[PDB]
């Protein structure tokens, strides 16, 4: 007898993984990586938050017992949670039609609202933007659900192409899950205006589409309620929805995998035979979500005086972002660069296309030690006013 | 107009055990027992931290400097922590590089992440597993679109484990088969196999070609650590291809923190990394991540001498309070009477086992004595104290 494992191939290597490695191994000292995924200080560490800090050295003393959570998790982590979606004093919260599942990160949330919706749905198609969040397609994909590109960004002149995104929509069909970004759409980060949300969330109605809000950086565009304009636009336009929401980066829990789905639907009832369905496509997984994340979460949100210091540290990090970007393109002015960087300006959360070619990302990483990934994304939190100066230096060079 | 997508959904059929727990929360009668339940919980009917977890939580606390992504495969520790438990230190397998381990959130998770990089990455249709067996398992799998069979196990007329009629049903099994095992304290029978019917499994399985499966949640309930683990080592010596499904639950009480492990192992290093590839892109797929708190407790415990052992006798605790309530249980049926032999309880090890009760004396026992088991008759001695034991068993003695 042969063995099962002999004949299985290697995946593809991960080009990103192997870049970090590279990294790794590089020895020079004035290192920058523009290419990380998480937000960085301006000492270039991602630290635990004092709010976190604070709510961990509560629980220490106050926990005593780690039995089981329900298949939902915590309650007062999804009361919160469909707070800062909806807003306090929403219909949509007063009429009961929505109900959320604690998940091991967004990612969790995404995956287990896929394999609801394969398992109990007729949706077969889910449209996501061209570019997206890289692992929405592998998502998808395992439960069963094709993965189709709407238009989106115009990389020549690093714009929002609306009507090229409205007219690409035509061809998702009534019954199509379209999935939109909150806010800080990633990696672009262009979002719509409100009147385009406005716009979206009337053709949606008038298609038919189930839309899908992927929420993961609320905090980090203008604010916590200006970051929900969009999300709540369509919540108020439709009669179902399902938003994946992460505390990965606006609380800065990333490991600790803490995330949400949450389900709405036209009443109460009708999301109940729902929402039962999700918690057995949960069960056929995890089968229970992580406690401490969104107990360090719960905890917070739920604490005037911890909420406040949280919410300052989240303003701090939103803030240390806009002027880095800022910062970036007026440095890239002064040392010559001759091309235009305002968009940067015009852009909001941690990642933009630069707008580099591959050639100019190979050049900055073996001659200048700054690390970008080959489509030229960039993370701003990358850039500290210490790095600034011999990071544009580079840029004029290769420009 | 367009219909509602979620409008037609048929609900879920209602969890009858969540049932009787809100059933047990509302019963004001004060000589009420939950002997249904699915954790550990000691003499004060509690399930608390254990002090080395919390002691372990405060050295996080205190020296935790980022929350930033693990990897996929988590906390690298983590994983040669587990494969010390699983295989024992200095296993020629693990000098071998022949065994690869993603922490997990929780067992479960480890089952789901094996599910889906079998289905996708193999031509394995079938997992068998025991009659019965864990509840969760066949959901699992059926979610990756393989099929679930059972083997014969348990004889519940005589409480015994029917080998021969084990190693027959499995004559069904095919070549490339998933076989499913647990490590020990099978669950919910408790009963295990003996090392030489482990032994015969191992050889059995190889002339086949079936690629085991070890579920290994109840490490150190049994008789020991190590001892717990020969079934899964006899396995591991006879065997090119395995894969283990480790939980960290119920030995470190951290249930709800979701730690546990899925270990590949193959005939080299070279194709254990490339089957471990391709289960790190099922986990992309999925929670991306695992979650760092418990694995990390985990790992700080088990690398530092002094916590270790403080944690080792919080595990013996368990173990010898779990087997004082069995001994407990029968001798007390005994006291009060029941016609019945309960031996088989003794001969039993872990939480769960079959009491014998059918689902009428099961709903007697709660309508008219507030003694709470499943329908299957399963029941967790941990809900047993030395205070509750009388009247649980006269309770039972009186509807046998």
């Amino acid at each position: 007898h042969v063995g099962t494992f002999e004949n299985i191939t290697a995946a593809p290597a991960d080009p990103i993984l192997g870049l970090a490695d590279l990294f790794r191994a590089d020895e020079r000292p004035g290192k920058v990586d523009l290419g990380v995924g998480v937000y960085k200080d301006e000492t270039g560490k991602t630290p635990v938050l004092t709010s976190v800090k604070k709510a961990e050295q509560y629980l220490l003393e106050n926990e005593t017992t780690k039995t089981y959570l329900g298949l939902d998790g915590l309650p007062e982590f999804g009361r919160c949670t469909q707070e800062l979606l909806f807003g306090k004093g929403s219909a949509l919260i007063n009429d009961k039609r929505a109900r959320t599942a604690q998940t091991p990160g967004g990612s969790g949330a995404l995956r287990v609202g896929a394999d609801f919706l394969a398992k109990n749905t007729s949706v077969k198609r889910v449209w996501v933007s061209n570019p997206s969040w890289p692992n929405h397609k592998a998502i998808f994909n395992s439960a069963g659900l094709e993965v189709r590109e709407y238009a989106y960004y115009d990389a020549e002149n690093h714009t929002l192409d609306f009507d090229a995104l409205i007219n690409s929509l035509n061809e998702a069909q009534a019954g199509d899950v379209v999935l939109f970004h909150g806010c800080c759409h990633n990696p672009t980060g262009i979002d719509p205006t409100l009147e385009q949300w406005q716009t979206l969330a009337q053709l949606s109605v008038e298609k038919g589409w189930l839309p899908l809000i992927d929420f993961a950086y609320q905090g980090f565009g203008r604010g916590l309620e200006e970051d929900a304009e969009g999300l709540r636009a369509f919540a108020a336009m439709h009669k179902e929805l399902i938003v994946a929401s992460s505390y990965s980066k606006n609380f800065g829990l990333y490991n600790e995998r803490v995330g949400a789905c949450t389900l709405v639907a036209a009443d109460s009832e009708t999301v109940d035979r729902a929402f039962s369905q999700m918690k057995a496509a949960i069960r056929a997984n995890y089968s229970n979500p992580p406690a401490h994340g969104a107990s360090v979460v719960a905890t917070i949100l739920s604490n005037d005086a911890l909420r406040a210091i949280w919410e300052q540290e989240l303003t701090d990090m939103r803030q240390r972002i806009q002027r880095m970007r800022q910062l970036f393109v007026n440095t890239l002015q002064e040392k010559g660069a001759n091309r235009d960087f305002s968009f940067i300006i015009k852009q909001n959360g941690m990642f933009s296309f630069s707008g580099l070619t591959k050639e100019q990302v190979l050049r900055l990483r073996e001659e200048f030690g700054v690390y970008a990934v080959a489509s030229g994304r960039i993370n701003v939190a990358g850039m500290t006013p210490d790095n600034m100066a011999p990071l544009c230096e580079a840029i004029v060079a290769v420009l």
